């Protein structure tokens, strides 16, 4: 009932309208924590690890190269978080080994997507495992 | 004693040069699990890395080129109790991000900024009274 949503912002807002129509069909399957990643570090690193916590799904968009999506993530699998990842090859980025290989049965997924496809893939997920 | 040092790589190269000095700086202090950042398959990387990262004394990151791997070594790297030490060029532009920032907490975890010629002794520094 409860989704983090990553996306990279120091990293780059390219993907900015495709994070927004993620968090967008995101809603339809709960309360989205982190909306600020569509639209005093200290207090966003707290915010954001509280938010984390109280979780029940990890979505991250990881095309874009983000230290902090990476965190994220990397806290996330700690907290023993379900993950899904979403990857765009037509981007012709090579994604990290590190989240890639850290795909592990159903509890760390990522997804390859063609751009248009993002809702429908969103889609197939929830309804599979949530 | 060992230690492990992060860097980007599919985030871009960018940097590989202070990746090497950092490296070769790293090497007075103990041995560095992750010396290749300097220069299989995705699954066996993950797990050869997850392993150095949980017996490593210490975690040095440089962390201006923005990339998932090294954040994602942070975060499971923060979770396990590791001392780090983030190192960031603001030279480069950048503004670092708020979770890498805004993640320093006391002796466990350190945000550096360093101005390039400096980044030796700012190491030598660390271990020397910055490292419990
Ligand atoms: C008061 C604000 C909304 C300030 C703006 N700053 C931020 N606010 C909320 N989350 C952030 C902020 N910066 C980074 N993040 C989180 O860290 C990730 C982006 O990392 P990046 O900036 O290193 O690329 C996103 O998934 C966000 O969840
Ligand atoms: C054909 C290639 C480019 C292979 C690179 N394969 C790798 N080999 C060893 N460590 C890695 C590799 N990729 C990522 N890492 C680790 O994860 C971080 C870099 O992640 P990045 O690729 O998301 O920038 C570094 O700190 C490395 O320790």
């Amino acid at each position: 009932r409860s989704v983090y949503f990553c996306g990279s912002i120091r990293g780059g807002r390219e993907d900015q309208a495709l994070y927004a129509r993620i968090v967008s069909r995101l809603r339809r399957y709960g309360k989205v924590l982190t909306e600020h990643v569509a639209d005093g570090d200290q207090f966003i690193h707290e915010q954001n690890l509280n938010w984390l916590q109280q979780a029940d799904v990890v979505v991250a968009e990881v095309t874009q190269p983000s230290l902090g999506v990476g965190y994220e993530l990397g806290r996330a699998v700690a907290l023993g978080k379900p993950i899904l990842c979403l990857f765009r090859p037509q981007s012709g980025r090579v994604l990290s080994a590190m989240i890639r290989g850290a795909a592990d049965g159903s509890r760390f997924q990522v997804w390859d997507y063609a751009e248009g496809e993002v809702e429908t893939m969103l889609d197939r997920y929830f309804e599979a495992y949530l």
